[PDB]
C-alpha cells in the first residue's frame, strides 16, 4: 500500500479510459455495465449504487470511500474486498493510483 498524494488529473483520465471505462461509467446518470456507475463514489460506502446487483462481499464490506481507501483497494481489489467479482489485477505503482484517484475525485462530482 502507499500514502495518497495529489497526482495528474490528466494522466488519471488516460488511466480510466484504458483501464476502467470498459466496466464503469463515471458521468452522473451514466448507466451501469459489468461494474456500477461511479459517480458520487466518495459520497457513499461500498455496495450502495441503487440499480446494481453487488456481491455479498462488496455490499457488506462496509468501506468508507476516500482517496487512500480507493488507492489501497485499487492496488489489489480482491485482497481488499475478498469475494468481489471485479476482475482487476491491480495497479502496483503508487504514482498510477494517485493519478487515477485524483482524476476520479474531480469527475465523480
Ligand atoms: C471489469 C472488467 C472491471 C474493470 C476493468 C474494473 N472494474 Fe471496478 N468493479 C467491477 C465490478 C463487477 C464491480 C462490482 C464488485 C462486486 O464485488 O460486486 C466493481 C466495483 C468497483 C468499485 C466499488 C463500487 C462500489 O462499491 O460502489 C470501485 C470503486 C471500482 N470498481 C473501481 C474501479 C476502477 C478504478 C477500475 C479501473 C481503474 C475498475 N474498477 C476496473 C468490474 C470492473
Amino acid at each position: 500500500m502507499a500514502p495518497f498524494e495529489k497526482g495528474s488529473a490528466k494522466k488519471g483520465a488516460t488511466l480510466e479510459k484504458t483501464r476502467c471505462l470498459q466496466c464503469h461509467t463515471v458521468e452522473k446518470g451514466g448507466p451501469h455495465k459489468v461494474g456500477p456507475n461511479l459517480h458520487g463514489i466518495f459520497a457513499r460506502h461500498s455496495g450502495q449504487a441503487e440499480g446494481y446487483s453487488y456481491t455479498d462481499a462488496n455490499i457488506k464490506a462496509n468501506v468508507e470511500w476516500t482517496p487512500n481507501n480507493m488507492s489501497e483497494y485499487l492496488e489489489n481489489p480482491k485482497k481488499y474486498i475478498p469475494g468481489t467479482k471485479m476482475a482487476f489485477g491491480g495497479l502496483k505503482k503508487e504514482k498510477d493510483r494517485n493519478d487515477l484517484v485524483t482524476y476520479m475525485k474531480k469527475a465523480t462530482k
